[PDB]
């Protein structure tokens, strides 16, 4: 199976890093590991991205930058500001997806209404 530095290098130098990691995952590749898991009560709000850990009973909380493909690849973030929504914050990941937090944040979107991940916690 492939190791973290090899996966990250391959994606970092690709012209589309996100597509590289998604295509790697779809081929059965081993997810990036060593994301920073938090110890927390699991009685939090369940919001997706928060100032302190907010996992509910169905989620795990992680340090945000460790779960961000662009931070882990040390590359610019996609947007004219290059701003990262995860760095410095805590991200809640459904526990069924906690084996691949980088893939989860890459693939998913936060509901602008309820603040939870669309398709998972969001009940809108
Ligand atoms: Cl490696
Ligand atoms: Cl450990
Ligand atoms: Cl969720
Ligand atoms: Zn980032
Ligand atoms: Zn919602």
């Amino acid at each position: 199976t492939m190791g973290n530095s090899t996966v990250l290098s391959f994606c970092a130098f690709a012209v589309d890093a996100a597509k590289a990691y998604k295509d790697y995952l779809a081929s059965g590749g081993q997810p990036i590991t060593n994301c920073v898991k938090m110890l927390c009560t699991h009685t939090g709000t369940g919001q997706a991205i928060t100032v302190t850990p907010e996992a509910n009973m169905d989620q795990e909380s992680f340090g945000g930058a460790s779960c961000c493909l662009y931070c882990r690849c040390h590359i610019d973030h996609p947007n004219p500001k290059g701003f990262c929504d995860l760095k410095g914050k805590y991200v809640q990941i459904p526990t069924t997806c906690a084996n691949d937090p980088v893939g989860f944040t890459l693939k998913n979107t936060v509901c602008t209404v309820c603040g939870m991940w669309k398709g998972y916690g969001c009940s809108c």
